[PDB]
């Protein structure tokens, strides 16, 4: 019920990285976070220490006693300290190669090598060169088969393209699942929301800085993995809080601080959006962070809201649900069972996520605002899939959401 994620971040380039780390930390019970790596990108080409992260983790240690009363599985402060390390200290592929290992690059290697069947995500909040150093070292020291196996267990989520090393990865390792997300600017909350709901809330709020340019431009790089019941982030066409990536595109260019650098790698492909795809989730996203900052400052469970818990057809697993059904049949999807741990009331909303599925037509859902819905599988849907989403919403303060996607493979 959790995904494995390692973040690499160019702390100091812009306050948004700090903002993003605060949100990730109050969401950390939903993940297996395995690295917080301070590194570079074209907006911050040199770095020397982890002091930004140290400061934020000190705040986390003050919030952790409260956070841990609100959900299971928050990582300990000691554990987070252990995975707070330096990555590459210089820029791009110019800091990749012989003698250039970092704590962060080695951390990535060790995570990918681990005997956990789950893949691991490595992200680029700045450049991707700490990931590139890891892959370069594996390529330089292991067999082809061992390199292919390594690549098969990795995924990269690159925000915007901020060094030439991400491009080097996409070009040289075409079997690596690689997203270069660019439509990361349309979902953000207001500065007043931040002041009132976030920054005022205790020690973690005090290390959440104001926006300089954009708020939390890098945050999609973990929201992609926030909701196992909504989306499998390795199926990048599904859509979810990190966006929807329907195809690979050629020559996806990075930011202006690396102009001219991508082109030497042509032709290369990267998954990227074909349409902004985060804003649709914004209400849920904003309410989520609001409630979690309440968790951070309330010592009593009773004093904050917690997410509702979906069940569909007596299946309580926090994962995408897969069903096979015949064309021209009706499928009952019953979310009775679902619960709320605060005793809130629930609202049920069923939708056809037609952007995400291979069926080209429309799909009728009866009683789509009720717990117990019925999906009409078209007679012409054979050989396609149909994605049906349950969105569950409580009436707590603020309203919190939960999801279950049902993927119906039609015969
Ligand atoms: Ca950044
Ligand atoms: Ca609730
Ligand atoms: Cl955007
Ligand atoms: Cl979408
Ligand atoms: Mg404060
Ligand atoms: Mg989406
Ligand atoms: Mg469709
Ligand atoms: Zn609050």
């Amino acid at each position: 019920g959790r995904y494995r994620v390692i973040h690499t971040t160019d702390m100091g380039a812009d306050p948004d990285d700090e903002q993003s780390l605060v949100r990730q930390l109050v969401m950390a019970n939903e993940y297996d976070l395995e690295g917080i790596i301070t590194t570079t990108g074209c907006w911050k080409k040199s770095t020397s220490n982890t002091a930004y992260v140290d400061r934020i983790l000190n705040a986390y240690s003050q919030a952790y006693p409260n956070l841990s009363k609100h959900a299971e599985g928050f990582p300990t402060p000691a554990y987070l300290d252990s995975i707070n390390v330096m990555g590459q200290r210089g820029y791009g592929m110019g800091d990749v190669g012989s003698g250039k290992d970092s704590a962060g690059s080695n951390l990535i290697i060790a995570a990918v090598d681990k005997d956990d069947p789950r893949p691991v995500w490595a992200t680029c909040w700045g450049g991707c060169n700490t990931i590139a150093q890891a892959v370069w070292k594996v390529q330089n020291t292991r067999s082809q088969a061992q390199l292919d196996a390594f690549i098969s267990k990795l995924r990269v989520y690159d925000i915007l393209g901020q060094d030439n090393a991400g491009t080097w990865l996409a070009k040289n390792f075409p079997n690596l699942i690689y997203i270069r997300a660019r439509s990361v600017y349309s979902w953000q909350p207001s500065d007043s929301y931040l002041d009132n709901h976030i920054q005022s809330h205790g020690a973690l709020g005090a290390v959440y800085p104001n926006r300089r340019y954009a708020t939390e431009g890098d945050t999609p790089a973990f929201l992609h993995m926030a909701n196992p019941g909504l989306n499998d982030p390795s199926v990048v066409s599904m859509g979810g809080w990190g966006g929807r990536f329907p195809s690979k595109q050629a020559g996806v260019r990075g930011m202006s601080c690396m102009s001219g650098e991508d082109a030497v790698y042509d032709t290369y492909y990267m998954y990227t959006e074909n349409g902004e795809s985060i804003k649709r989730w914004s209400t849920a996203i904003h309410n989520d962070f609001q409630a979690r900052m309440d968790w951070a400052i309330e010592s009593n469970y009773s004093a904050a809201n917690h997410h509702p818990v979906p069940v569909v057809n007596n299946d309580a697993n926090e994962a995408v649900m897969y069903l096979n059904a015949s064309a021209g049949s009706t499928v009952s999807l019953d979310a009775s069972g679902s619960s709320d741990p605060d005793g809130d009331s629930l609202n049920y909303s069923w939708s056809h996520y037609g952007e995400a599925d291979s069926y080209s037509g429309s799909v009728s859902i009866s009683n789509s605002s009720s717990a117990s819905a019925n999906v009409q599988i078209p007679s012409n849907a054979g050989g396609k899939d149909i994605h049906i989403l349950l969105t569950l919403r409580d009436n707590g303060s603020p309203n919190l959401y939960a999801y279950r996607r049902v993927v119906i493979n039609v015969q």
